[PDB]
C-alpha cells in the first residue's frame, strides 16, 4: 500500500514540493503541479479554489486525512500547512494517490 506519510517525506527529500496555500494556488493555476494534497481543515474557499484551478489542468487533488497542524508537523514545519503542491515525486510513489 502507498503510505502517505512515508511518501510524502520522500517527495519532499528526493524531488520539489512547494508548501502553504498561496504557492499551491498558484502553481495548480500555472499546471505547474503534479498534485495537490489539502489538509482536512483547509480554509472552504481554498479548498474550493484548489480543487476548480487543479480541475481546469487536469491535476489530482488528495485530502490528507489529518488537520493543518499534523500535516506540517509531517513535513518537518513548527507550524500549520493546509496545503501542499508535489512539482516533482521524485523516487516517490506520492503521485499514486492521485488515483
Amino acid at each position: 500500500m502507498v503510505d502517505f506519510a512515508f511518501e510524502l517525506r520522500k517527495a519532499q527529500d528526493t524531488g520539489k514540493i512547494v508548501m502553504g496555500a498561496r504557492k499551491s494556488i498558484q502553481y495548480a493555476k500555472m499546471g505547474g503541479a503534479k498534485l495537490i494534497i489539502v489538509a482536512r481543515n483547509a480554509r472552504p474557499d481554498i479548498k474550493e479554489d484548489i480543487e476548480y484551478y487543479a480541475r481546469l489542468s487536469g491535476i489530482p487533488v488528495y485530502e490528507f486525512e489529518g488537520t493543518s497542524v499534523e500535516l506540517g508537523t509531517l513535513l518537518g514545519r513548527p507550524h500549520t500547512v493546509s496545503a501542499l503542491a508535489v512539482v516533482d515525486p521524485g523516487a516517490s510513489r506520492i503521485l499514486a494517490l492521485g488515483g
